[PDB]
């Protein structure tokens, strides 16, 4: 049995998908659908870049989203199986919910859209950071940043997987934590292109607009179990799936625990629904006996429908 697993922020690039675009027609019809509810060509600004504008977090939401669920659509159209479960890192989590029929594709455009801009907002330039921690213990890295807080904000906010950690907030705590996870004996903290603290407490007043936002949209019961990044939790109450994502927001993505936790449920393989090989490259790290593979590229996608 497999699941299917869905990218967030950092798995764009300029040019994704256009070897399975020339393959699928679905996938800029698809992309057409999401222009039309964004009011520019989301395709071309995959295709075109330039680069600084398609990381620009309000674009890159949409583009990803949009990339996922074009890619579920060839896998459907084309007689693929429905996975046994499916989850997504951050904004990965909001492709899944589409692609279980939990929220319209087009409602989901929008509304990442608007937290990609909620997010942007939540403090000025240069007051967030968020760090890469390297080869130390989920618990180590905790108590580092509660340590290092000392009044400002600091918290784990990805776990990635075991060794692997990203924490963020007050760009000055994120230094004290950075310094005493290397203290605590981390082979690295490597400091990211942030900006933006995401997945820690400064994205409360960012999680509260959405939270309004996220009220105004339809939610339906999921067809397959979406296992949530807040609490590691296949919700299926629409009301409790939309404050699973207010929560998020400003919680930490515990995507180690997820991908436990699939594991645990009998799923054997992981299909990287979207662009890059990120959440591939991790699953091994999880769980040395699980397998992943990526479905972004035509003979990929072929290769699993014959399974």
């Amino acid at each position: 049995q497999f699941a299917f697993v869905f990218p967030g922020q950092g798995s764009q690039t300029v040019g994704m998908l256009a070897d399975m675009a020339a393959s699928y027609p679905i996938v800029e019809e698809t992309f057409a659908e999401a222009s039309a509810a964004l009011g520019y060509d989301l395709w071309a600004l995959t295709q075109q870049g330039p680069a600084e504008e398609l990381n620009k977090t309000w674009q890159t939401q949409p583009a990803l989203l949009t990339a996922s669920v074009a890619l579920y659509r060839v896998w459907q159209q084309q007689g693929g199986k429905a996975p046994a479960m499916m989850a997504g890192h951050s904004l990965g989590e909001y492709s899944a919910l589409v692609c279980a029929g939990v929220i319209d594709f087009a409602d989901a455009v929008r509304l990442v859209e608007m937290r990609g801009k909620f997010m942007q907002e939540a403090v000025p330039e240069g007051t967030g950071a968020m760090a890469a921690i390297i080869g130390l213990d989920d618990a180590s890295i905790a108590k580092a940043c509660e340590e290092a807080a000392e009044g400002q904000v600091v918290s784990p906010v990805n776990f990635n997987s075991p060794g692997q950690v990203v924490i963020a907030g007050h760009k000055e705590a994120v230094e004290r934590a950075g310094a005493a996870c290397k203290a605590a004996g981390a082979k690295r903290a490597l400091p990211l292109p942030v900006s933006v603290p995401s997945h820690c407490a400064l994205m409360k007043p960012a999680a509260d607009k959405l939270a309004v936002e996220l009220a105004k949209i339809t939610f339906n019961a999921p067809t397959v179990p979406v296992v949530n990044n807040v609490d590691v939790k296949c919700e299926t109450n629409g009301d409790a799936i939309r404050d699973a994502l207010v929560r998020q927001l400003y919680n930490p993505v515990q995507w180690t625990k997820s991908v436990e936790y699939m594991a645990a449920q009998g799923v054997e393989h992981l299909y990287e629904v979207g662009p890059g090989k990120v959440l591939t490259g991790l699953t091994k790290r999880i769980v040395d006996t699980l397998t992943a593979s990526a479905l972004n590229e035509p003979s990929a996608m072929a290769a699993a429908l014959e399974l």
